[PDB]
């Protein structure tokens, strides 16, 4: 039978006998995603553009994508009344939800991930990760600094020629494609694993000149392998969402180490690398720094940020014997 | 003043004091790109997962996406009564339009460009050129066989977070938003011209070991500038249509050189090249080969590929001066 | 805050600690609701007139909106794995729930009301009734021969200029608005209380040769009021989930009693009567037969039809006074 | 063939021929009439209720249905360059268009047809008729008080179950099915004729005590008819594009004659009379007042009203010979 995604957050909240928080959460998470992808596309900008003449604003309110979508993923779950603390890739400081509000999770998203792709239409998300909080103090930033293998349940929307959800939970992967006819999130890849090989990496070679010798020694057996065997072909978005998802149902790796801008890599480990390590990991993949396991650095701030190599076993795995290899030196 | 690009169309041919041919042609893709975004953005998916149970559908009827873009420009084109040869990346043969809704105009056309891409969810396209039929005698493949620079009209519709036709005329280039709420392009960015220069490239270097001596060291400029200025960012989303729409709105440069499987280059002269290399010179951009302009091959097959470097006027102008460099003594 | 249906459910399930099986199955309505709703308002018309051309569909599938409509309603319900038996007013059985699939309650539906509306696209709409299945014995029609009074919950999704579903339950009727950008319904209007008099009446006058005496004394009194006041205006949209509609908004009464070809009433008991009079009892309404309370009637054939009047309190008392008038003569 | 509206009009246009104003004007009306339609439907309500918090806007815009749907007509219709004078149901003085975007057609129109079923989300509408200015001094409100036989085109936009555009010229009526996936209007009924006899009358009776005895007497026979055939069955949905809708597709009888507190009907002779007179006329149906043709009658103010009975040939014809029984002796 057809599985939306609300019956199936309903159903797996059911079989854990919990309180039904969970599920107020995820459903109120499906609910923002599907406004963000509504405003994504663009729909009622004739209005933005005067069809209706003039009458309407009295001001400003020419809101941002950005923005938006932030606001809303704020505004939906702190509705849910299942969260206490929120942390936002557009806020510096982690929100502390309303006693009134106030629920059981933390909830770290990145509200519009690839902002550079804004602008020129390509592919944009939202990634998220939940965790309970595991204390009697009083809700703080300190509750969303756990390690990723603590997360309950983690994954991102893809705004991309059609916008899919995927969730990743203790039981693995599935991914929902939102009927925007209906606003149904439809399960239509169940328990995905990712091929343990792929011939795809992913990876912005703009900033060859201050990659380590690993990382530049592994792009050149990308090109030049040494087996004789095809190249892989190469793939960069440039919006994480889009990247990480490709690799996840095409196999491959994405890899976004350090550099001299972005010296302990750029992208953020509580709402960016936690999220996509743990939904790579659920479905038989890896995500390493290149020296340690993402999802288990015990991150210090919010918005800490951490080099992120992650996709197909077998590729993350070559790499990561490239590093273990200069280390043995 | 908000425009839509019905009202857009109908002026502009009202000024050419042309039949009316032109703006039916217009009208009838602009319906067949909304069609196709829709089908794109997954509207109705539910029901093939048995939403209603299976009575209604008596067999095969799962068409993918790319048949399906291409049966819809066929058909909606051919509707227009304004066509009588059309050329398409799906199809080894022209199609001769019959009598009865035989037209004056030649459309090339990339139905659904970036297959790789589609099973991810990653920007798509339709990318088109039009051209007015020559000769007088029985229709062909022959009337497609036009050098680009005899393109009347020209762009694509990008079905991207959002869907977006840019189209070219001889008098520059334009861009519509749809808005999908209802089903009209409305006018975002009129007379757009490209940057000068840029500050992304965008090639998949998977191929890097084919690469001619002037790619490699154009490429090796971009990571590591001979005058030290900051390296440029890559990007390479793997679907024409994405990569270009990102050079014309952001500025910088797209690149597909031949390479062992691909000896004159992947891409189709027809209709990815040609439409391609006239947006970019209504928009002040430039489109080589690297020793020729894309828009003054002479074609000699509907599917005779080439290769082709695009974007800013300095960036491609310093790829052909490495060519010259490399061609001289 | 902004409050969704779904989580207006979710909510109340965890008020009256159910097992979540009544949430799964208004939840499961919702997206039925919502599919035929999309269908109703002609998405994806040109498909059937052939803007793809003819390759797609290989024979029949021009299935019609009511019996789309039937068939989402059945599906949906059977997948919620919350029901035992259906009763649906275009199926001339009651449907018995496989016991893989089988639920505790029964559910009573009007999948698309106003037939006669549906060509000449006036109002239309969905009604139903749930009950608890109050047997251990196996499942069957008996089970949905229950008074109204029994009713857990009732409403309907009514297709006007928008689509709204209203939904009663023991605590009250509560109004959600679809919003179809979204797919998510509203609340709207809370704890929905109707006038205590209107100044509408609605009834189909072309049996006016067949009234019985108190029908035929009171439309003469709301033409030509005793007390000189103005008379009440006249609506009849033909759908009864329409006029039923306007009657709890607007105040007023709608009436359908025994003509000659229906001298037991033209509606339905179980799912046209009473589902409206439970929202109607709940509104602070009433709901009588012109003798007796509609929900105090004990079925004894599922597709039993019942003479019907409700609306405001003191119009349905005022012809019901009517009655006790000539019945005490 | 599958034909949409637009390709309609402009088919049209270049066979009359004309400078290509009407097809302009025509055009814009559509992109109007979408706009509304999504309006009323009620996309994006979300973000009224706030669903995205309180911050985009800054003080009042919750502008109604009605005055938005007057605002889109106005605006759109400016935009087309093709009118010089518009009169309005909403607005107490005619419209005179500025020089820059002056045309030459008068437009009047009901933009939400149906005040009184807002709110109940019952059936409305937009109502038009289209007039060339005939003299050639300063455009000036005496522009649209053209009788109705001068109308080059009138029809309206039916917001129901689903959105229906029905549009009359002089060589007939046409219905054409708004595709709300695509934003697209397809012809389904061509050159539709109302059939000769109906069983249907449409009246508010809440009027009876101030009817004239034509109607009295008209109004008895569809209940008691004289030669004991089969009673009419009635209908009145309360919006005029509603009933009249259902009128022109199942055939039958509209009403709105006169009563005391509107001595002369209650509809509008050049917004609400003429359009849907013009509409009947090139549908082989009637519309007269009772005594003479509405499309006859010689405006004197831009919102005169008229009485009006409209519908199948025959069942108006009886009415006719009723008061010409009446007006003997
Ligand atoms: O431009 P580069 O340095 O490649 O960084 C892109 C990466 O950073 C992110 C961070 O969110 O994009 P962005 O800064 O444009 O929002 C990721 O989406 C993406 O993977
Ligand atoms: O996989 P590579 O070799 O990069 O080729 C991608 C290029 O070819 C095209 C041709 O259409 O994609 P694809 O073959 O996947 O359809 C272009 O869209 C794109 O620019
Ligand atoms: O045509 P009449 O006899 O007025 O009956 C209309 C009534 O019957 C119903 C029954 O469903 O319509 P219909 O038979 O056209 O489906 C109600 O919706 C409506 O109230
Ligand atoms: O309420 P009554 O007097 O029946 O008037 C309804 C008639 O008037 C109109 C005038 O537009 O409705 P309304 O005043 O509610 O807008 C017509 O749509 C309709 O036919
Ligand atoms: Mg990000
Ligand atoms: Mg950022
Ligand atoms: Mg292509
Ligand atoms: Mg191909
Ligand atoms: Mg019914
Ligand atoms: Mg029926
Ligand atoms: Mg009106
Ligand atoms: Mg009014």
């Amino acid at each position: 039978n057809i599985v939306t995604l609300t019956r199936f957050v309903m159903e797996e909240g059911r079989k854990a006998r919990g309180t039904g928080e969970m599920t107020q959460l995820l459903n109120s998470l499906c609910t923002a995603v599907k406004a963000i992808s509504t405003a994504v596309r663009k729909a009622g900008i004739a209005h933005l553009y005067g069809i209706a003449g003039s009458t309407n604003v009295t001001g400003d309110q020419v809101k941002k994508l950005d923005v938006l979508s932030n606001d809303l993923v704020i505004n939906v779950l702190k509705s849910s009344f299942a969260t206490c603390v929120l942390v936002s890739e557009e806020d510096k400081n982690a929100i502390i939800v309303e006693p009134e509000k106030r629920g059981k999770y933390v909830v770290c998203f990145d509200p519009l991930d690839g902002s550079s792709n804004i602008d020129c239409l390509v592919s944009i998300g939202t990634i998220f990760g939940i965790y309970r909080k595991n204390s009697t103090d009083e809700p703080s930033e300190k509750d969303a600094l756990q390690p990723g293998r603590n997360l309950v349940a983690a994954g991102y929307a893809l705004y991309g020629s059609a916008t899919m959800l995927v969730l990743a939970m203790v039981n693995g992967v599935n991914c929902f494609m939102l009927d925007p006819a209906i606003g149904e999130f439809i399960l239509v890849d169940r328990d995905v694993k990712i091929k343990k090989k792929g011939s795809i990496y992913s990876i912005n070679e703009g900033y060859a000149k201050e990659f380590d010798p690993a990382i530049t020694e592994y792009i050149q057996r990308k090109k030049f392998p040494p087996d004789n065997s095809a190249p892989y072909g190469a793939r960069y978005v440039g919006s994480m969402v889009a990247d990480v998802h490709r690799t996840l149902v095409y196999g491959g790796i994405f890899m976004y180490p350090a550099n001299k801008k972005s010296p302990k890599g750029k992208l953020r480990l509580l709402y960016e690398c936690n999220p996509m390590a743990y939904v790579m990991e659920k479905a038989g993949g890896l995500a390493t720094t290149g020296k340690e396991a993402v999802l288990d650095i015990v991150p210090t701030d919010i918005h800490q940020r951490a080099p992120i190599i992650l996709g197909s076993p077998e590729d993350v795995t070559e790499l990561l014997e490239i590093y273990q290899k200069h280390a043995a030196k």
